[PDB]
């Protein structure tokens, strides 16, 4: 396995927003109780799922415990920047597996319901 994606770096500019704390409180944490939420709730890892292609095909990895820690851990700039990573988590499934593939059917549902929930923000 490579490393995980971090959940903190010093360096990088900080911020608290009502959109972010909605994109936590809101969407992530009811996405996370879905039926097909948990293939998402954490890093692949291409040990102990035998996917030893996985880390070949995919190189920016991205999962709704690392986005659920970013959040918490007030990582991102904005509300914009933690939309693209869910963007990315679903893409990654799609770009790894193919059309019709169960894990693939569980992406599509989540990606709609994710949309939805992002439709109207706060101000
Ligand atoms: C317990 O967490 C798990 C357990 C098994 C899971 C996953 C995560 C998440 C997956 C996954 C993918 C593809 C194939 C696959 O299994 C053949 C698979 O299995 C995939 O693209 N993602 C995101």
């Amino acid at each position: 396995n490579p490393p995980p994606p971090e959940t903190s770096n010093p360096n990088k500019p900080k911020r608290q927003t009502n959109q972010l704390q909605y994109l936590l409180r809101v969407v992530l944490k009811t996405l996370w109780k879905h039926q097909f939420a948990w293939p998402f709730q954490q890093p692949v890892d291409a040990v102990k799922l035998n996917l030893p292609d996985y880390y070949k095909i995919i190189k920016t990895p991205m999962d709704m415990g690392t986005i659920k820690k970013r959040l918490e851990n007030n990582y991102y700039w904005n509300a914009q920047e933690c939309i693209q990573d869910f963007n990315t988590m679903f893409t990654n499934c799609y770009i790894y597996n193919k059309p019709g593939d169960d894990i693939v059917l569980m992406a599509e549902a989540l990606e709609k319901l994710f949309l939805q929930k992002i439709n109207e923000l706060p101000t």
